[PDB]
């Protein structure tokens, strides 16, 4: 009998964790800020008290944390990932990190004779919450293979990309697109405010054409209501173009639209945005 | 009842041609001549220059490269000021600024004519099929009166107010098509860089929330590395341009829109003017 | 006995003019608002009803107005220099304006008999009261000739740059640099006062090795004082960024940075500091 | 009294020998053995590791390329905490970030060390004429015993108070130069585009409120087209790079700084790694 750990319950790694205990899953918790493994507890989870007690009992740990540097305090940090993990039990990072992050991981798990899959996905809060995640996997194959029924409860499609690194570059390029679309979207409602087009008009218009996409759908009706909740925090919108940058900066690969981007969600977390929907870029874009 | 139609390009030939097979009595004038034979051979009549299409012609429209060529078809001699009159029409079709298209307007309308700017949203396909989508402004009963011939060009009409409303809401779609083009032209460059799959980024695109036709077409055009025009490279650059002149204009800074002109402009430079817009890839791959 | 005109008096022009009158030319000054002759007057020089009256009765008339909109109005439009000048009378238009609007403007002086010669000038509002401006003429040589003594008055350096628009070229160019360099300047000191920087200090720095000038001496006391006292608009110097942008659009040159500076200063303006000195630009970089 | 030295690159060997000809008894490493041998000819010992160095000398100093080498130096086999002790100074001249000096400075004094950071303005020529202005932070009792030697090495030196400032100072102070850099470029190109003397442009700044000596030599780089390397092109946009990665952590935005760096990147990926800065020219030229 497989058991699973899960380590992260954030905007994302909450859903996710309530939807392998609600496929039956033995599943076993642990955040940070131990108030949010309540809910789970309730829903049938068990909390467990550190990275280190979770990855020492459970077969297939899958972690979902904000970034590099709390992915890397989790697997190498007092009481973490390697003080428990070993014997061929898994670890699944599903966290948004560069592809140096998941390779150093990768390499410490499998130096104390665990197994490595870095899983970062494309989806939001809504996905998370329903199991239709789109999932980048790399790393080792037979984890990959064991952890099925498990990403059958999580996502809607599955990718293997092959060595360590090749999903966190997927998953950066992907979100780099994503940051600039935003952006895009975000000038486009704010030039046209300006000129007294309406903004519901505007989003017909795109939607009608061969631009047409969901992201501008939803994202659209926040920027008219001046609403935004979060479903992908803006702070983490920003981290994920910082590290499009960085990887561009290793790769020799010039980026002028994705390094604007990137300095223009700098200025929404400057302003008070950093918790918000990534969306309330428009709040520094409209004047 | 007569239409005539000035500026036969990759726009203004397919939908001119769609208004001859709709059984409308049109009369079509192109500054290089030869591109009016193919429309002749289709029914359509050819005159020698716009003043003569606008003196004769009850509804006019024109489909032209930019507002430099838009001034010069309406200020210039033989041009449409020296034949329309009478409430005849003037429907300019062509993306420019609102200041092009408010001036042109004005003078039309002192001449006694009605004018109607309605540029398009939608590249050669759509308007080989007729399902572009209309952004109008300007004269109500030209309008209406328009609505037949509207209905062969386009899938969806809509009139968004007074001259310059159109051109507004048009360079604010295509300043969104022209970050659009470039945030794909980055990714795949860095994924190429990266080592991935150029088809399965594409297919990571197509199965979530970013996922458009736009993606798709162009996409396959970064995979291949050839850039068949369906809107060419400058046109692009010049709507941007526009955008950002705009922008000016109201106080509305956009970092995002000027990044992606210059690197246009990069492109331009770079001898791919002439091809589809998606060719700015060429400067943005390594 | 050459007699001068002299349109638009403001910030630059005023000093311009009032140098001429105390040098001991025979003025007459024109200004759209004629309250701004009333300090002129007061030193001399006489007033006009337009700039027809002006460039009918002086042998020589300079105008300092505000951007290509401006200079073309004063020309083409009703009462404006054409419905005057003539007979080989000379205008001299002195404004930062693009090349298509001064060659547009010297074609139409020229066809109705006068001589016309550009002169942009780099230098700002104590440069133009010392009468230490740089003269940066183009167009018609006899004009350059006969403009000799007053430009002696007006400025420190006079060079002919050949045919009309080169003037407004290397105009453009000055400034294009000039405004990178402010937010370059801006940005330095917003992000050393975040790391907790002496700001001073960092002025120090500065003007002990190779980027020294007396820019950054005069706008990082700016900086450092809060307080932007107008020596050249913000308004104009986004003006000069907007005109080398479009000069680079048509001559095919890509301008990244500049056009980062444009959009930069344009956040300046719709936070409205339009009308403060260009260092202003610091109020929308720093947070 | 006894001095090591570091790194001995385009900066490190002009520095370590002042130091020698100005009589210090001085012990050189670089990771690359040849370019010690001017050195001792000049009258400078050689050791065969940083352990070593930093075993024997009273105060070690280190010139080398950036955060990676910096951290090899310090952590690495053989390394600078494996000879560093009682009380011995280790000055870090390296331009690095604030993290990367930080950990060095907390691992030196944990060894019993005592830690300063200390990157320079001022490029190859001052180097060679110890006109460096120097940018301190840390150790008060070290950057007082280094007095002497800053001496040699420079004509300005700061004490800027906890280890972080004088990198935070370093990055800020680049990446205005980084950006002059771009600025004087872009102007010269669109200049010469403009059919302008460049030799005359470069006297109209020189004759105003912009005025300064980096315009007037790399001015004439940009002329001449030749970029020999007084601060190699890599270095300046690893400069940008890492205040880019400066502002992020203090939630400062640059849009300047950010357009710079990736100019600098195509410049790099153009083939100009190794030359001077200033040939970053040769990708915003046409
Ligand atoms: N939201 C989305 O639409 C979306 C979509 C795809 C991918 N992602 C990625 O998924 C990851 C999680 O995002 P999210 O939206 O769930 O973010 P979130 O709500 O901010 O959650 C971040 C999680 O990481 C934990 N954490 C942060 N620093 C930590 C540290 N130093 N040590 C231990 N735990 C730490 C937090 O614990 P505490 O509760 O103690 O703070 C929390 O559990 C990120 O990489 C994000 O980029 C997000
Ligand atoms: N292609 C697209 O996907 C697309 C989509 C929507 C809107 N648009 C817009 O539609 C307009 C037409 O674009 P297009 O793609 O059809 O352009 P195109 O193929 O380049 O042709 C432009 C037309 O303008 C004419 N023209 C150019 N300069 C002229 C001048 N000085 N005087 C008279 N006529 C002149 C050309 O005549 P000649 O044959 O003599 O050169 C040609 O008929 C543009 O404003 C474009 O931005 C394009
Ligand atoms: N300030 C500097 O450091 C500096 C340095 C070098 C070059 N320049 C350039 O010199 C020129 C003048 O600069 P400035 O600082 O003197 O500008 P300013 O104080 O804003 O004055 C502009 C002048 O133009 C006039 N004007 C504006 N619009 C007009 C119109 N539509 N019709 C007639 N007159 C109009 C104004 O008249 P009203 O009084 O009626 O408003 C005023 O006299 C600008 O091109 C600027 O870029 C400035
Ligand atoms: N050049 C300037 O105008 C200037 C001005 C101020 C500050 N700086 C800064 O000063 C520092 C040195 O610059 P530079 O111009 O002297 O650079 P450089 O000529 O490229 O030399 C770099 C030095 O670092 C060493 N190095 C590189 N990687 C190493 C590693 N992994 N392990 C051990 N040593 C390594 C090199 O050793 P090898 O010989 O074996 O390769 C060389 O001695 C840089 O941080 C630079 O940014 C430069």
């Amino acid at each position: 009998m497989t058991t699973y750990g899960f380590l992260g319950l954030g905007i994302m790694g909450g859903p996710m964790a309530a939807n392998l205990v609600r496929a039956g899953f033995d599943v076993t918790v642990w955040n940070r800020n131990p108030a949010k493994c309540a809910p789970l507890v309730a829903l049938g989870a068990r909390q467990a008290s550190s990275p280190a007690e979770v990855c020492a009992a459970c077969d297939i740990t899958i972690a979902m944390l904000a970034d590099p540097a709390a992915a890397r305090e989790v697997c190498f940090g007092a009481n973490g990932v390697l003080e428990g993990i070993g014997g061929g039990r898994g670890y699944i990072d599903m966290s948004t990190v560069d592809d140096e992050t998941s390779t150093a991981i990768g390499a410490a798990v499998t130096a104390r004779g665990g197994r490595f899959l870095e899983a970062p996905v494309s989806g939001t809060k809504k996905p998370a919450e329903d199991g239709t995640l789109i999932i980048l996997a790399a790393g080792d194959q037979s984890l990959f293979t064991d952890a099925g029924p498990a990403f059958a409860a999580l996502g809607k499609k599955c990718l293997h990309l092959g060595e360590v690194g090749q999903g966190a570059r997927m998953k950066l390029v992907v979100n780099m697109i994503m940051g600039q679309m935003m952006t895009a979207l975000g000038e486009g409602m704010a030039l046209g405010r300006n000129c007294g087009l309406d903004g519901g008009q505007l989003l017909e218009v795109l939607d009608a054409g061969a631009m047409a996409n969901p992201m501008f759908k939803g994202k659209g009706q926040m920027l008219l209501s001046g609403e935004f909740p979060t479903s992908f925090p803006l702070k983490h919108m920003q981290k994920d173009l910082r590290l499009a940058v960085e990887l561009g900066d290793r790769l020799g690969q010039p980026l002028h639209g994705a390094a604007t981007a990137n300095e223009s969600f700098k200025r929404a977390r400057a302003a008070g945005h950093a918790d918000e929907d990534f969306a309330a870029v428009f709040r520094v874009l409209e004047a």
